[PDB]
């Protein structure tokens, strides 16, 4: 029968910090992680800025010899996973290693590595493709390499659901534990799509903000002057654990994961429906899963991408699901500060939702100078809002009309 | 408790055929789908052959205009998915669309699209990258496009576990139905990695057979002269359905999906442990999941990739799990004929496992001319073997030591 699932460890790389606490301090201070990209010449690109991880030292985690064969998305996913496992205080033994698994996903995986091996193929030939190219680039190898480093022999998989990846990864890892397939899962996502193909590919869809002359103001969810999402890099990992397992070992419990929803829009390859119908179905699934009155929801970490159609669809979905209570909860987009970490967005935002519960504060939506038509909820404009939060919801939406919602609550 | 899951529809593209019955006819006749790769200068490559899909007409499924937006691996996944849904007779309605979902995956995704967009980027700059580059290349677009075309609003996701993808996709879709999150799922995988990057990538790791003079003899699982896997393309999709739902509409039921196992080796990146300890745990997990004793297994569709280390690990795992029954079961690698479809391998091999149950026949392991040291099981060398089959296992093992097993049983 279905077991309860709690969060006992968290790990992060984001454009605001090389761990959770440093990232969270930036979130609560309303700091932007967005800046002109230094790692490549983007003069031919319509977008030349994003959320870079700054000063990442992979030799805090792995040998340079190993790190050199891994795409950055694997490096970031391992760093976040190592932090989460250490934060959990969990000891991996012969007695429990078969009951600990990992589900770390990515939207795009090792695009930098694929682009560099494509350059080798086209400028030289197949003889110059790295032997390490495939296992160093493909999405399942955060789960793979983490399991080899820590000796995790439980369920070992990866989701790829575009911008919903991190939320689905955490939800489905919780279902694994709920249903008895595991007692512990490391779950979340990682992304590093800031290469020529990533910036040029989102650029070709005209999906990205082009505010090159003011990058910190580019990401402006629900603002009338928003012009698309800001591409960001990083990772979030959470240790999910069966409640009685966590209680038995005296674990510090951050929060309980009480609800998970998935729904497909079945609307459009890339555009969300304006009325937010799929997001509304997804949130209702999640609230019914959690056995909640919708009025119990105090805080929503929105998807909040800073796209014209996405941001307004979310307002419509929240009004539809919550009715008059839509005016009492607080909803914010931390993408205002981090930008859009794509497959890692739902992982870092799940962490921000748990910390909103720990610290009783709604992170701000920075840059919300002029809320657009109908964006008249409490969107925590400009400054963090201390408040009562018993229940926090984290939403993600992605290409393919793929939706996820996570419901977290305080554990006493 | 848990609901029962049955297979009511199947669909396939493989090196043997453009549908299930044509593919299965090749399988039972011992025919190879392997040939020199055409319309591609492989002069500089150490492998010049593989399993191509021959004569695929995407316009049976999509308009030319919608097909131009999608990588071949998405086209192949949609073809298998449309076939499977047609084969099931399912009628999607407003009353059931929220109960019908998709989990179609891929191991490597849109390499061909990436390669073609790399050409444009390097030669002409980012302004020649296609606007549909991202949504036409990412792995979750089979689930995305399928849900949009058929109006499916149930769970919408995509797994990517390298060579285990199709097995895990089907298993976790089966969990969705068993635990009441959906009544119907379309599940499986698709792959088209026959580009420079895929042949070059696996070639650089020396993972591929280089038997260019005799491509049809290259894939020779458990043969002492095997020299690596054969890269192949295609797709498999199954309609998974809750039993009472299938019975109420008078569905034709092929077989029951009774067990699903997952494990991690937590051992090696590529070469599994010689004793197949991980594959043994995974198979035991699948049988415990089905409430079956190892003695009840009749037929195993091996992973059987034709790699020195892989093939021998599976012999050890089977001897370990099955003890004095290990010789009584029949175990064959249909990769001897199809080659290795990577993320679609588990999907097409679940279909061959189902059809072994329907037709009471173990497919051959062709090219098994000289069984290697210790390869003394009933590996169905050379010719199909009619026999009693009540219970059929299908195994997949992938990069990162990620394992999957499905258990299928006759239904009547
Ligand atoms: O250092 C490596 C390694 C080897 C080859 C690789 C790679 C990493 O990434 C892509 O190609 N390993 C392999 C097993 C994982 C634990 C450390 C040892």
């Amino acid at each position: 029968s279905r077991r309860r699932v709690v969060i006992t460890g968290m790990g992060m790389l984001s454009p605001l910090g090389l761990d959770v606490p440093s990232s969270w301090e930036g979130i609560l201070a309303g700091r932007s992680g967005i800046a002109p990209i230094e790692h490549m010449d983007l003069s031919a690109y319509s977008t030349r800025f994003g959320g870079s991880v700054k000063g990442f030292n992979v030799e805090e985690y792995l040998s340079a010899k190993e790190a050199r064969k891994l795409d950055l998305f694997i490096q970031y996913g391992l760093a976040a996973s190592f932090q989460a496992v250490r934060d959990s205080g969990l000891e991996v033994t012969d007695a429990n290693r078969e009951r600990i698994g990992v589900s770390m996903g990515s939207g795009i995986g090792g695009l930098t590595n694929i682009e560099n091996n494509c350059r080798s193929l086209f400028e030289q030939g197949p003889r110059r493709i790295s032997p390490f190219f495939v296992p160093g680039s493909i999405i399942n190898m955060v789960s793979g390499f983490l399991s080899i480093h820590l000796g995790l022999q439980g369920p070992n998989y990866a989701l790829t659901t575009a911008q919903t990846t991190g939320t689905h990864s955490i939800g489905m890892a919780a279902r694994n534990i709920a249903y008895g397939e595991a007692d512990v899962m490391v779950a979340g996502g990682s992304e590093m799509a800031a290469c020529g193909l990533g910036l040029g590919g989102f650029g070709a869809a005209r999906a990205l903000s082009t505010r090159n002359d003011e990058p910190t103001r580019a990401s402006r969810p629900w603002d009338r002057d928003r012009d698309g999402f800001v591409l960001s890099d990083g990772s979030g990992a959470l240790v999910l654990e069966e409640l009685e397992h966590a209680r038995a070992r005296g674990a510090r419990i951050y929060a309980e994961l009480v609800g998970f929803g998935m729904s497909g829009d079945a609307f459009h390859m890339t555009a969300p429906p304006e009325d937010g119908a799929g997001a509304a179905r997804c949130m209702k699934n999640a609230l019914r899963d959690a056995g909640l009155d919708p009025r119990q929801v105090d805080y929503i970490n929105a998807h909040g991408t800073s796209t014209p159609a996405g941001d307004i669809a979310e307002i419509a979905a929240v009004k539809s699901v919550f009715g008059e209570h839509a005016h009492a909860l607080s909803m914010s987009s931390t993408k205002s500060m981090t930008g859009h970490l794509l497959g890692a967005a739902g992982a870092v935002e799940a962490i921000f939702s748990v910390l909103a519960l720990r610290d009783q504060v709604a992170p701000p939506t920075i840059n919300l100078d002029n809320p657009d038509e109908g964006c008249d909820l409490d969107l925590v404009a400009h400054e963090a809002k201390p408040r009562k939060i018993d229940v926090a919801l984290s939403n993600s939406f992605g290409f393919g009309g793929t939706n996820g919602t996570l419901v977290f609550r305080r554990f006493a």
